[PDB]
RNA sequence: GGCAGAUCUGAGCCUGGGAGCUCUCUGCC
């Protein structure tokens, strides 16, 4: 998964 | 119990523009 935590791009498994 | 969401607007991780790991709020069954 794609997300964004504190205005940066973070991957959360797929 | 299980499920589904979650950001410079859920907290940490010394590699981190991020395939991994801890933990938790709210709704749903």
């Amino acid at each position: 998964r794609v997300r964004t935590r504190k205005g940066r791009r973070i991957r959360i498994x797929p």
